[PDB]
């Protein structure tokens, strides 16, 4: 409410649940790479999340194809790669994945994973930024090891605060 169609999450947990999983890959590769990202999150806040399997999710993750009753739909593999709504109630949260590309587990094409955390620094109100180690690169493009960088750490961090409990067991 106090920013403009942008509210941040008030809450310190999150839910997320995948509406389906797509042929290109298993699901045991894409719960890796999902789990993954919300692992590299929490490890650095003391935010917490969890798969919910019934009732709506606050994160609602979907693979779409073509024209998917939005205003947004994809031009081949031009345009954007993927894209989500601001975190708010209903669509808002909701992050779409384009299906018309193939999706790789490795530095193939496209890499899923790297898309999957670049979507949830959205859902998490992080803006894109011009560090070249920040994962909210714009456009899509190369980069070396899949790590947080010190800007996204402490943007995130600044939002909520920082980690003061590093209890790996
Ligand atoms: C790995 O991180 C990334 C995630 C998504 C993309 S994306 O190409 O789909 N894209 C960036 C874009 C494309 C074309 C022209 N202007 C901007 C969306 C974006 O920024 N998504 O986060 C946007 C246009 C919907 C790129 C990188
Ligand atoms: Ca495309
Ligand atoms: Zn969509
Ligand atoms: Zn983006």
């Amino acid at each position: 409410v106090l920013t403009e169609g942008n509210p941040r999450w008030e809450q310190t947990h999150l839910t997320y649940r995948i509406e389906n999983y797509t042929p290109d890959l298993p699901r045991a590769d894409v719960d890796h790479a999902i789990e993954k990202a919300f692992q590299l999150w929490s490890n650095v806040t003391p935010l917490t999340f969890t798969k919910v399997s019934e009732g709506q999710a606050d994160i609602m993750i979907s693979f779409v194809r073509g024209d998917h009753r939005d205003n947004s739909p994809f031009d081949g593999p031009g345009g954007n790669l993927a894209h989500a709504f601001q975190p708010g109630p209903g669509i808002g949260g909701d992050a779409h994945f384009d299906e018309d590309e193939r999706w790789t587990n490795n530095f193939r094409e496209y890499n899923l994973h790297r898309v999957a955390a670049h979507e949830l620094g959205h859902s998490l109100g992080l803006s894109h930024s011009t560090d070249i180690g920040a994962l909210m690169y714009p456009s899509y493009t190369f980069s070396g090891d899949v790590q947080l960088a010190q800007d996204d750490i402490d943007g995130i961090q600044a939002i909520y605060g920082r980690s003061q409990n590093p209890v790996q067991p």
